[PDB]
């Protein structure tokens, strides 16, 4: 027979590898990643936290901006992640060897960050990653703490079995900020029914859905702004339209009973 | 300006070039490409299967083993000659399809559970899905199948973990002593004071004698052109394949002049 | 000042350590464990299952239980478990070793399987067996086929995160068994309101007592035999007074009820 | 049958679970273990590197030690190993848990790390302790740095594969001392010759005698330090008749060679 394929490569929009300075969040919080993916330094008294790192590629990009900001190498302590998809957990085994830093996830996370994203229940092996192993095994509900700032987990299963929404407060402007990092909540070209990798995929989104409703939140991010109508490229004014978890969460199901519907009625 | 994109681990046609079995010898057959060798000995109590090739390749080799007789579930074990992605890469998929359990020295049970990445000289350059290794394995030791008995030969350098692998079969009843050599290549590799191989130099030159004291009567090797094999052709058309004294000669001398013009 | 104390031995009371013969539960599955630990062979025409070990020393037991049953080492195909404590998943390592198995298991299971029983939420270092590596992740009414015989796993986290029912059916004196083998709801020595290190418990053992309670289920079997009233010692009667799986939830419910209220209110 | 034997844990000489205070080897180098147990702290301005931990039990102890060395979990940076046994490895499970601290060790040791000590090529399950995953594989020769002082690793492969001497060079009296922190040269009830799981130990062990003498050293210590007979109790006078590498690697081959006679015999 003719000669296999050759192997694909993992091209994504040009805009999710254009780099960008950092982007104050909250008074301690920052965007560091590129126009299109999000990768939030928090800055507190002893070292900083990392919440998702984007694609593979991204590692030294995301050192120097951590330079700019005043954090050396040495003073990352904490990687925390959204979902282990290529395109968000990417560079962060060359963050562990650069920094010293440790991963706290939870354990469908943990399983597939060691897979380097290999296996998965609905890409197969079309988006790999170097694998990656986390320090800490976090359960639903778990407080973090670093410096005085605390991160609670939300589990939010669907996009991945792993997904997490990280919620913390901040102050912005003389008031504390509740600030959600909630993961995806799509399902793109997932088989929806009757999946024999994911029998409750269904009953999880659903119940992930409520779960973002509910997270306690003045300001939503997530690893791709625009999910959350965000505009990193135009500066202060990055967030005049970002949406509420309500608003966030009905797209969502909105989104997913239609595409229920091309499955369900075939 | 962007960052550059992902670059995917392209090869030439004729590595990913499917082929029929090919019989070495009575339970022996190439069941891999033209320019990958993965080697099938089929034993009284299940198949060994000495590496197999590119990620890609699994289905292809899950094909020829059930043209041979060998259901998925009638894998039992797999070998390698050393965790890079052109040789290891299906490894993981072959076990979840299998149930087949992994045999290999501690150097490449980390390389292949880093999926090739980090590599000593590649970087993230040459990766594949993550696989783990069952069965630890030290120098000269033997794993037996169905009576057939594979012992393991370390010759670090193209990898730290780089292994030959040989076993006796017969020929028509008459026994043949197969030997299964790594590689000897250092391509584009920094030989002298490299901070990430400090005793390279050192470790290649060992493996050069460490080859030649291979027990043989056939020499096979990942890359067939490496050993002077041509898979378009039946194995005794392949009588002028390279003795180990040949190859290990070969690799030397190219070795022996990439190190010169390093140092010049 | 004083020596640091000395390591301390995982030791349990002599039944659980006591050999017995296979003892045959339906037409396929046999009970080839201890007297008071069970560990169950499925064998089918294309290889055999083995769910849950036992202790750790269990191993070569095990082993010889399988010659017995006509199984050769290289024909255990797959191992299953309840939950990763050490006088269950205790002899994983060498079994994996010495057959032709691979485990199956959940995130949960697949990570503290992997550190030994170590790091336990409740138990710290002291209960810890050879740590072994979860080959297949499987997710919440996932199924596992071995020659004709399908396995549902069953997610019931309390007395483990990972805790599972395995469900599948066999034949009896010429008709369909359906055989549950649900795990341990025990939470002995647990904090189980506000505990760090699981928030959410309370919660999680309140929906696996239903969860048990709902098991497609003639027949139950649990890890210790005593809690669903198996008597492994009296052979053929073994099964004579054997729990409902409605039994057993209430009966384990009414105790964790009792234990809370005693943290609630002494 | 009978019942089957309870299992057993591995309890140890007394003296390996004496806590000592930190004891002084060079201007930045203490022992900080048990009386019997070598845990080597190196402080430099850029955190601390930990050499060997003892047994599962010394974590807090250790911790504490640092603590009085000025050293606070967060500080330290690195954990490296002789080798991955119970009684040098016991702790780093959760001394990484503490710390945040990073390992680095050579594949043989990573990957008995990770099973926790189990099947061990001659103990079996015998001595097993809390897993760690290593964080840097590193190669024989390679040099890992933190604040300015370098360490060398040294493969000595034979008490396990993956056995490793480290060194580096501190100061005393404003002077440099090389010091050498070689593995164990033993081979506690070890089968030499024809072992299956080890079919090139004596082989191993001979060239781990010969690489032991030819380590850059002013001041060798070892994970016992009876066996470069070292006290740590009697503090100053601790090292006044410790064993050069040549001595040290003289002894242990005596010893291996009259072990193989008997076995041979
Ligand atoms: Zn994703
Ligand atoms: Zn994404
Ligand atoms: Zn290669
Ligand atoms: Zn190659
Ligand atoms: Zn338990
Ligand atoms: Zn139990
Ligand atoms: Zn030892
Ligand atoms: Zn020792």
């Amino acid at each position: 027979e003719a000669p296999l394929p050759q192997l694909r490569a993992y091209t994504v929009d040009a805009s999710w590898l254009q780099p960008m300075a950092p982007l104050q969040v909250a008074d301690h919080t920052w965007q560091i990643g590129t126009e299109d993916l999000t990768a939030l330094l928090v800055q507190t008294a002893e070292g900083a936290v990392l919440l998702d790192g984007g694609m593979p590629q991204m590692a030294g990009h995301l050192l120097d901006n951590m330079k700019l900001r005043g954090v050396a190498p040495q003073d990352l302590r904490l990687i925390l992640l959204s979902h282990a998809h290529a395109d968000h957990a990417g560079p962060v085994a060359e963050l562990k060897r650069r920094t010293g830093a440790h991963v706290a996830a939870n354990a469908e996370t943990a399983v597939l960050l060691a897979r380097g994203g290999s296996n998965d229940l609905h890409f197969g092996d079309g988006i790999t990653y170097p694998p990656a192993s986390a320090d800490r095994i976090i359960m639903d509900g778990e407080v973090v703490t670093v410096g005085g700032i605390a991160f609670t987990a939300h589990f939010m299963p669907g996009h991945t079995p792993g997904s997490t929404a990280w919620t913390w407060t901040d102050t912005r402007d003389g008031k504390p900020v509740r600030i959600a990092y909630a993961d995806s909540l799509s399902a793109p070209g997932y088989q929806l029914k009757g999946n024999p990798r994911y029998p409750r995929l269904i009953e999880d989104y659903k119940r992930s859905f409520a779960t973002v409703r509910a997270l306690p939140c003045d300001l939503l991010l997530t690893p791709h702004p625009g999910a959350s109508n965000w505009n990193y490229a135009v500066g202060s004014k990055a967030s005049a339209e970002a949406l509420t978890c309500n608003a966030y969460a009905d797209a969502a199901e909105k989104k997913f009973d239609a595409q229920l519907a091309r499955e369900t009625a075939g």
